[PDB]
């Protein structure tokens, strides 16, 4: 089935997945001269004290590190949104180079990787019910350039030579997700989609206007990590990110001046 490479990547999608072309689809590019500031959204509300880690698993196109979900734990609300918004996971995605990895772009300009915080509302009870409605989830993005470690990182770092290959997990509880986010909860948003099959629009995105800096050592880690199961040849799990897609109707809008 599908993936990041020449014969099932980005360019094959929309033959499995139709919606591929539709129009609200994700990443697109943030052109801040043309985002409107609105004085009207609301702070963040990123309520992550209560976060629960379980596991962390490597799901063949990415790293997962998923949460407990069955309970009001994590939530993400206020900004643009209208109700709660629960943490199920969060993963990234990432570039073979350091220029080069984030899905969305600033301007036309890359990150080296870009973490999704993934939430649903809760008011449609599961995840599943949640990604076929166009309110269903809220995406926090958070862009990574490369320069000092980010210390919140680490321990995701460290853990990644178990679960090398395609369908390996291992326990990753007691991880407080606060220490990957930014000083500034600025930010942009505007309506879209999942960016990995089954692409659906489902996601209010929200995307932080303050990168985090990482090292280049623990990005280097990253990309050891593998697409492949055990005992498949080598393919190095790295570039799994989409390109930026036409933005047709929509307008981003800025929580900024
Ligand atoms: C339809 C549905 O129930 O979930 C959508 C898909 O995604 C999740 S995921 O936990 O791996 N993950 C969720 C959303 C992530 O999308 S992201 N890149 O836009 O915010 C990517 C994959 C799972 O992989 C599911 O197997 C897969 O079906
Ligand atoms: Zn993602």
């Amino acid at each position: 089935h599908w993936g990041y490479g020449k014969h099932n990547g980005p360019e094959h999608w929309h033959k499995d997945f139709p919606i591929a072309k539709g129009e609200r689809q994700s990443p697109v590019d943030i052109d801040t001269h043309t985002a409107k500031y609105d004085p009207s959204l609301k702070p963040l509300s990123v309520s992550y004290d209560q976060a629960t880690s379980l596991r962390i698993l490597n799901n063949g196109h990415a790293f997962n590190v998923e949460f407990d979900d069955s309970q009001d734990k994590a939530v993400l609300k206020g900004g643009p949104l209208d109700g709660t918004y629960r943490l199920i996971q969060f993963h990234f995605h990432w570039g073979s180079l350091d220029g080069q990895g984030s899905e969305h772009t600033v301007d036309k300009k890359k990150y080296a990787a870009e973490l999704h915080l993934v939430h649903w509302n809760t008011k449609y009870g599961d995840f599943g019910k949640a990604v076929q409605q166009p309110d269903g989830l809220a995406v926090l993005g958070i862009f990574l350039k490369v320069g000092s470690a980010k210390p919140g990182l680490q321990k995701v770092v460290d853990v990644l030579d178990s679960i090398k290959t395609k369908g390996k997990s291992a326990d990753f509880t007691n991880f407080d997700p606060r220490g990957l986010l930014p000083e500034s909860l600025d930010y942009w948003t505007y309506p879209g989609s999942l960016t990995t099959p089954p692409l659906l629009e489902c996601v209010t995105w929200i995307v932080l206007k303050e990168p985090i800096s990482v090292s280049s050592e623990q990005v280097l880690k990253f990309r050891k990590l593998n697409f492949n199961g055990e005992g498949e040849p080598e393919e190095l799990m790295v570039d799994n990110w989409r390109p930026a897609q036409p933005l047709k109707n929509r307008q981003i809008k800025a929580s900024f001046k």
